[PDB]
């Protein structure tokens, strides 16, 4: 699923996200805008064979299984493939996860690089919500 910007900015506040760790639902809106483009079924490969998953790029070192990351973790307990449906309960309880580890938004490097300090409120901008 592409979702739209308000679209996202909606579901994501519908499952907790908004203001979760601090972090207003325009950071999560502009994380998801450069990690997918808003495309649930976004796949990167990373040089060291691990591979990010979904909205928002969750890395399966860590984060799932996906049977072919050597020495990872499943922390979110969760097939990556779950990260990969037009539903986004998995990948929002997973995200949940993720920002409590102690680096908040950092451990999304296109947060950190392109919306860290920014005007993020313009993200959800205009949306009923
Ligand atoms: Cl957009
Ligand atoms: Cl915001
Ligand atoms: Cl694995
Ligand atoms: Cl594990
Ligand atoms: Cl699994
Ligand atoms: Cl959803
Ligand atoms: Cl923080
Ligand atoms: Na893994």
């Amino acid at each position: 699923k592409v979702f739209g910007r308000c679209e996202l900015a909606a579901a994501m506040k519908r499952h907790g996200l908004d203001n979760y760790r601090g972090y207003s639902l325009g950071n999560w809106v502009c994380a998801a805008k450069f990690e997918s483009n808003f495309n649930t079924q976004a796949t990167n490969r990373n040089t060291d064979g691990s591979t990010d998953y979904g909205i928002l790029q969750i890395n399966s070192r860590w984060w799932c299984n996906d049977g072919r990351t050597p020495g990872s973790r499943n922390l979110c307990n969760i097939p990556c493939s779950a990260l990969l449906s037009s539903d986004i309960t998995a990948s929002v309880n997973c995200a949940k996860k993720i920002v409590s580890d102690g680096n908040g938004m950092n451990a999304w490097v296109a947060w950190r690089n392109r919306c860290k300090g920014t005007d993020v409120q313009a993200w959800i901008r205009g949306c009923r919500l």
